[PDB]
């Protein structure tokens, strides 16, 4: 069925909207994003650097929307159950701060070739 | 648990099977192309990439599905949250395909 | 700058459970390192140097969000005494692609340096 991507693609807007309303995180690297996204589209670089420049920022993005799901369940099993170790979100925690260590070290050896 | 759980994915999910095919497509089509390694590896990492994240999607649909049969406004922001992840992995490999190949 | 000190101390936290229990992550946050010295000791280009590392960190990623994932189902599989774990089962299939794709990369990547 074509309209199932129609149907994939509504479900995906309702949790991009829902991620910039409840989750406050979710904003401030959206605006780090969008902001390398576009230095990377006008930094005179090659198609590789670009796109490395690009991915690796959006890669925060997809890992913090992942983070977004895990905290979602762990709320959804806080309101049947009333203790929470907080372990699984302590752990989604850190899969998004390697991403950014990640992108940081992406942008700074990938500049400091262009730049240097 | 590897093996068990790409074959599932694939005999249940038609989005899957649909970057199953893309993944081995892309493997194919960047080892045509007269292009470097990195352009290669760009080219390949950026669809396994979305296989990887809609794997970690159907791990938690299938999450959401076992805490209750009930549908709650935090369960359902989890499914669309898994979602929204996918697309971006798809945007981010419609982006890099976009930027190597223009420039070939 | 009071809510960024908080969530960097729940990272923190979260990997250094993440290292004494998981055994799979230790040899992982070894080969990131390793990788990182094998990639700055070669010779080689800006793009292929970060994609060496890269690959290598996205394994990690990957692995500590399967590793969220089986904390939630281990929540659930005490308090629901019901284990189908179709989700660690999806979950350890994402990072095996991560792994594949590792590999691939540092094979095409290094084919090429010494090609």
């Amino acid at each position: 069925g074509f309209t199932r991507i129609i149907k994939a693609a509504g479900y995906s807007w309702k949790g991009l909207r829902a991620a910039w309303i409840n989750e406050a995180a979710f904003r401030q690297e959206g605006v780090a994003v969008l902001l390398a996204v576009v230095i990377a589209c006008w930094l005179d670089v090659d198609a590789c650097t670009r796109v490395l420049l690009i991915s690796s920022v959006m890669l925060v993005m997809i890992v913090e929307l992942l983070n977004s799901a895990i905290e979602a369940v762990v709320d959804r099993i806080g309101s049947e159950y009333h203790e929470l170790s907080g372990r699984a979100k302590d752990l989604g925690s850190a899969a998004v701060l390697i991403a950014i260590i990640d992108a940081v070290i992406t942008w700074c050896i990938l500049l400091w070739s262009h730049f240097g």
